[PDB]
């Protein structure tokens, strides 16, 4: 049941300058390059690009001796780089890609900066782009620059360039990303909102996918500091590290408790019960639901840290995006957990609200809702068999609750796995 899922840090007598070989004249205009290519909106980048500055610019940033010259110029190509993608490959053509990772080993602070971003905006631009920076070896030296006395501004371009790098679909090869996983790890430590926002948001890249990634996550050691920033105040924290917790929790049991260890469960409880963006809300019922897709030890945490009642509710009165992803989570919890388990669920109310859904417009939600149904009504069964009753409480509750006749209801549904099950419940429960 688990459930898988750019920018921001007079032409002719400036074209003359930038071809001078007066170091004065050379700096000016790529000085006034730079300025006009920086405007608020709508800025020319393709009208520069005609006057063939580009390479020149390019050759600039070779210039060691001229590290003046070399940002400028950084920062002249940057800003077209990150105009359309069209612009961005003239960029690329004219080789800027190895030359801005050479920049990675300046002497200067400001242009190292300068280069960092421009690999960064480079990568951001396409998957192919992403590829391409760090085919060119951009990571290794883009880490190495960084230590325990880095500035801010540096710690917030890296950590942004290095969200790019990890950033899109298809995803970039983890063997090509591995490395910058201690350093993220160190960097979600940081008490700045930007460092912690780019940081989260490379890790929820990274914990996309299948099990062995997830597990390189974990082993970065990260789990703990995640847990923390559930609690962030900021949402632009919060959401990314949301989906991080989230990502992990989609692994196999064992990775899923590394979470949990960590009180996770409790965090996403108050998520539940703040008020706080729907978006917010869905991403908690979704961890949770994959956390009710685990062993009994697990549901009994999810149990134990208060989470049914307020899920419940949210389940009979949420906007539909919430409603379905709580609709998984006690679904989830009634496949795994224990007869007693399923039984606390209903103590909670969750027969109603699961009934309710059966006449929903989503046919996946209709279906999570009826087998979490006929776990609870199996469950009533037993209670029956083994104090040999004469009735099914669980059965009368969902009569109750109007769920008999929206099964009935439910052998008029096109869907045929609907249809089936329906039927199915019938004719052992009511036939």
């Amino acid at each position: 049941g688990r459930r898988r899922r750019k920018k921001r840090r007079s032409l002719p007598a400036m074209i003359g300058g930038v071809y001078s070989d007066d170091n004065n004249l050379q700096l000016e205009a790529t000085t006034q390059f730079r300025k006009l290519l920086s405007i608020e909106r709508s800025p020319p980048i393709e009208e520069v690009i005609q006057s063939g500055v580009v390479p020149r610019f390019v050759q600039f940033l070779t210039r060691e001796d001229f590290p003046q010259l070399q940002f400028e110029a950084a920062w002249a190509l940057t800003n077209i780089a990150s105009g359309t993608s069209e612009n961005t490959k003239v960029v690329i053509d004219h080789g800027a890609v190895p030359i801005f990772v050479k920049l990675l080993g300046s002497s200067s602070d400001d242009v190292r900066e300068q280069a960092v971003w421009a690999l960064g905006n480079v990568a951001g631009d396409s998957p192919k782009c992403r590829d391409l920076v760090l085919a060119n070896g951009a990571l290794l030296p883009l880490l190495a620059q960084l230590n325990e006395h880095t500035k801010l501004s540096m710690l917030r371009n890296a950590t942004w360039t290095l969200s790019n790098f990890c950033r899109g679909k298809p995803q970039p090869s983890f063997e090509q990303t591995r490395p910058a996983l201690p350093a993220l790890a160190r960097l979600i430590h940081s008490n700045d909102e930007e460092v912690l926002t780019d940081a989260c948001w490379a890790l929820s890249y990274l914990s996309d996918g299948t099990n062995d990634k997830i597990q390189a996550v974990i082993e970065a050691g990260v789990c703990p500091r995640l847990v923390e920033l559930l609690l962030h105040p900021s949402p632009s924290v919060l959401i990314p590290a949301l989906r991080t917790v989230g990502n992990i929790v989609t692994g196999d049991d064992a990775q899923t408790q590394c979470i949990i260890d960590h009180q996770a469960l409790p965090c996403l409880l108050s998520l539940l019960t703040q008020n706080l963006k729907k978006s917010i809300k869905k991403e908690a019922c979704w961890t949770i639901s994959n956390i009710t897709a685990g062993n009994k030890d697990q549901i009994q945490a999810v149990i134990n840290a208060g989470i049914i009642g307020p899920l419940v509710n949210l389940l009979q009165t949420a906007e539909f995006d919430i409603k379905k992803e709580a609709a998984w989570a006690i679904s989830n919890a009634t496949s795994g957990g224990s007869h007693d388990q399923i039984k606390y669920l209903v103590s909670e109310g969750c027969i109603k609200p699961l009934c309710d859904l059966l006449i929903c417009p989503d046919i996946r939600i209709v279906t999570v809702c009826l087998e979490g149904l006929e776990n609870i009504l199996k469950v009533g069964e037993t209670d029956k068999t083994l104090a040999a009753g004469d009735v099914n409480v669980f059965s009368q509750m969902i009569d109750e609750a109007e769920g008999l006749e929206k099964i009935e209801n439910l052998q008029s549904h096109d869907n045929n796995e609907i249809y089936e099950k329906a039927v199915k419940i019938l004719e052992a429960y009511w036939m």
